[PDB]
């Protein structure tokens, strides 16, 4: 009752240059996405985090933290947490579908 399931395109193949945002705007964007879904976003697993580049490495993207029901939290591309599952980023590339159980940190 306290999380939501989403079908998100998973990118394991393509280098993507993605936008990043000030922390206040990523918090708002996480809230928007939790309510409205992740159209226009892909999930990049942490095991292929090298696929992601941003021009503003001082700003944030959507992080997926924890196994099972994961928390959505603003992260930097440096994020070294061992619970980092991946990033949810704006991108247009191909991929495969996976289900995610997410809630707002």
């Amino acid at each position: 009752m306290s999380s939501k399931q989403f079908k998100i395109l998973v990118n394991e193949d393509y280098q993507v240059n993605v936008p990043s945002l000030p922390i206040r705007d990523v918090l708002q964007e996480i809230k928007y996405c939790y309510r409205n879904g992740f159209e226009g976003y892909v999930f990049v697993p942490e095991y292929c985090r090298d696929l992601v580049d941003c021009d503003r490495k001082d700003h944030y993207v959507i992080g997926v933290l924890g196994n099972g029901v994961s928390d959505l939290k603003p992260v930097l591309l440096t994020e070294p947490s061992v619970m980092l599952q991946g990033f949810i980023v704006r991108a247009n590339c191909n991929g495969v579908l996976e289900d995610f159980d997410l809630k707002i940190a």
